[PDB]
């Protein structure tokens, strides 16, 4: 189930790259085992540098549920959330985060060195409380492979 | 002119709390002394926990200028930006940040203990690049007073 939803976030990353919507990033929000939102990076579609996949998923899931907190849902991210997205995950009060690729995989292919301390556990003023799971095995290999497979198929941002 | 745009952000904070749009926060984005966007927190109005003042202003300024980078623009925040909003400001490529009140001023009236390590220089992984100015003098006084004056008018969300 973790694997099913992480793979769907990865698939969203591929879809969004193929549509020219944005970069190779997807995110899926589920309530128990029911998909609430499934999104990819929309920075180029919306002309909106905040429209990362996680932020997009959070906005859509709060709209679908008519409330500004998601304490009963979990989020699956094809890549390690950046500082903006991890902050949005804190404010959204999602109860769990599962992510596939380490940020280093995205950095290696042209993106910024832009890593969230609170996620890695080196925050001082920003302390996370949500449960965090870095995928291993096949999930990790799938997520890491996204950046090799899409290496020169999208405009950087 | 720093004072002018900062007090415009303070007035946006008051306006939004009075319309019920969200909490007492405002942000103004400016391009060579021309105001590109003037917004306040819209979390309640939009049912969106990411719709802080700064993020909302970044969305609007980018839509207006037809680009995803505001490298020639500056942002005035009535209150010190939270981790999400500092992440957004970095992603937007804004040239300069000027903020009024320290985050403790918001926390004193019940807001989340939620401070951006990269803004205060306390991170291991996330470093900041942009010019940052904490206002002082009469601007800082008016900005800090917003939360004590506001207390009555909105319910913390
Ligand atoms: C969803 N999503 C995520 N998760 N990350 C992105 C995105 N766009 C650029 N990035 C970069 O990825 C690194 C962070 O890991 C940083 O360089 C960020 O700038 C994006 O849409
Ligand atoms: C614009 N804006 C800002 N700047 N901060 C906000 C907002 N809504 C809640 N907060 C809280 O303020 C502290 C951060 O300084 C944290 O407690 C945050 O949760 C908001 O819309
Ligand atoms: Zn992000
Ligand atoms: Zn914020």
């Amino acid at each position: 189930s973790d694997h099913k939803f992480l793979t769907q976030a990865v698939e969203e990353a591929y879809k969004g790259v193929d549509c020219g919507d944005g970069g190779p990033f997807g995110a899926v929000i589920v309530h128990n085992n029911e998909v609430v939102a499934s999104c990819h990076n929309m920075v180029l579609k919306y002309t909106d540098p905040t429209a990362h996949a996680e932020v997009t998923a959070i906005r859509e899931a709060c709209k679908k549920l008519n409330k500004i907190e998601l304490s009963e849902c979990e989020i699956y991210a094809s890549c390690e959330p950046c500082p903006m997205c991890f902050g949005a995950i804190h404010l959204s009060r999602l109860k769990r985060l599962v992510y596939g690729a380490k940020a280093e995989a995205a950095i290696a292919i042209g993106f910024d060195d832009f890593i969230a301390d609170a996620l890695r556990g080196t925050g001082v003023y920003q302390k996370s409380s949500l449960e965090i799971k870095k995928a291993d095995g096949n999930g990790a290999a799938i997520a890491e492979q996204v950046f090799q497979n899409t290496k020169e198929k999208f405009r950087l941002y």
